[PDB]
């Protein structure tokens, strides 16, 4: 089997992407944030505290003939940005772009933190990291990808995120028309539950490539590109007026600036992030200070190849027995 679904930015900055997902029988369609940095499929639901729901579409398991309470199971998750959610668990039929999994754990939120409530466009998350990170207790549950894997034509999914435009998540096949050149594959460590890999270096604009190992995770659920302070300082030093602002919480730059591109290494290959991808616009409405799309990972404990990086590439998440990551230009 295979599946193919369009993923759409939630706003004009590409802060996140939502993908329609069918849950239950008859189908209830929710728009979920596919997150290669976590492993829970959770949704706003009929059980979510009413004051914490504001415009989201909810899953109502009592209206699904295939929903079953997973007795005794609870979940609770905290994300890198400080947001959180928790609740109980059903199993139900879940389909993405034509690919159906039966008995998928669908984690129903009883509580969500304010940042979820405040974002009307995201009805929940669909985790695509390794199932070892799933938070369901006392019986850990599998991700949608893990459940689908044996059925898939090939045990892979691909992320093809757009810049200020829709893109595609495919399951079970590699669309050879969706990228240019060849896909370069690189080793993955699953030891921490993430799609963790090592970039071979970087360049800023038309500068020389610096060969240096940068360990990081491929994370579709993180907006920005978080890299070591040395690398980030080298980048922003090429933008007149750029500075790290403790008040704003990172690098800002004059909105009048042109940004240089940023290149990262994948083995001997190179992925070029155009300068415009690194512009996240005014820090507040009407400001002439703009927020940078490349920020320091110092104090995160790991580097994060988030959407800013991933959307410059066609990315293969290969879940074969020995997982790997593939990157192509597009
Ligand atoms: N996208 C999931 C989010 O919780 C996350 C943020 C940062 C890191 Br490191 C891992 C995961």
């Amino acid at each position: 089997s295979t599946g193919s679904a369009t993923t759409t930015p939630i706003d004009s900055l590409d802060d996140a992407y939502i993908t329609p997902v069918q849950i239950g029988t008859p189908a209830q369609t929710l728009n979920l944030d596919f997150d290669t940095g976590s492993s829970d499929l959770w949704v706003f639901s009929s059980e979510t505290t009413a004051s914490e729901v504001d415009g989201q579409t909810i899953y109502t398991p009592s209206k699904s003939t295939t929903a079953k309470l997973l007795s005794g199971a609870t979940w609770s998750i905290s994300y890198g940005d400080g947001s959180s959610s928790s609740g109980d668990v059903y199993t139900d039929t879940v389909s993405v772009g034509g690919l159906t999994v039966t008995g998928q754990a669908v984690e129903s939120a009883k509580k969500v933190s304010s940042s979820f409530t405040e974002d009307s466009t995201i009805d929940g998350l669909l985790g695509l990291a390794f199932s070892t990170l799933n938070t369901v207790s006392p019986t850990q549950q599998k991700t949608f990808f893990d459940n689908a894997k044996a059925s898939l034509d090939s045990p892979v999914f691909t992320a093809d995120l757009g810049y200020h435009a829709p893109g595609t998540y495919n399951f079970g096949f590699i669309d050879t028309t969706a990228y240019t050149g060849s896909i370069t594959y690189t080793a993955v460590s699953t030891k921490q539950g993430f799609w963790e890999w090592t970039s071979t270096g970087y360049a800023v604009g038309s500068g020389t490539f610096k060969s240096t190992s940068i360990d990081g995770i491929a994370d579709t659920g993180t907006t920005l590109l978080y890299l070591p302070a040395t690398v980030v300082s080298a980048y922003w030093a090429q933008v007149s007026g750029a500075k790290s602002s403790s008040s704003v919480g990172g690098y800002v730059f004059p909105c009048s600036a042109t940004l240089p591109s940023f290149t990262f290494g994948v083995g001997s290959a190179r992925i070029v992030i155009p300068g415009d991808y690194i512009d996240f616009g005014p820090i507040s409405t009407g400001s002439s200070s703009c927020f940078g799309g490349i920020q320091s990972s110092a104090g995160i404990g790991i580097n994060i190849f988030g959407d800013v990086a991933l959307k410059a590439a066609f990315v293969v998440f290969n879940g074969a027995t020995t997982p790997t990551l593939g990157f192509a230009s597009k």
